[PDB]
């Protein structure tokens, strides 16, 4: 198969290393991530992979990864409105009476911010 489960991992750790040389920090303190509550991904599995590959780079080993549990949000296609998943039978858009809405937040993870220690 393919190591797609380590793509996100390798990417983030490389980004940490590339920021720390550019800011001339040569360390990290924290990283902060947002995992949507409908992505069904194990936060424990993702961090355990990040902590495993951490050893690739000396600046990376002094860090911790903080997972924010993120909410779900429903956007409308050709419209101008956004709401929370609640109704079903009458679960149409508030402006336009159709169920054409999509998940803009809740299915997908992203990085939120990073931190570095000067000392
Ligand atoms: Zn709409």
């Amino acid at each position: 198969g393919s190591m797609h489960e380590y793509s996100v991992v390798s990417s983030l750790i490389a980004l940490c290393e590339e920021h720390a040389k550019k800011n001339q920090a040569h360390k990290i303190e924290r990283v902060v991530v947002g995992i949507g509550e409908r992505s069904a991904m194990d936060k424990s599995l993702f961090v355990s992979a990040f902590e495993t590959f951490r050893e690739e780079s000396l600046v990376c080993k002094d860090a911790i990864l903080d997972i924010v549990d993120e909410k779900v949000e429903l956007e409308c296609k050709d419209c101008s409105h956004v709401f929370k998943p609640n109704a079903l039978d009458y679960g149409v858009c508030e402006k336009c009476h159709s169920k054409n809405v999509i998940i803009t937040q809740g299915n997908e993870m992203r990085l939120l911010s990073l931190e570095m220690l000067a000392e």
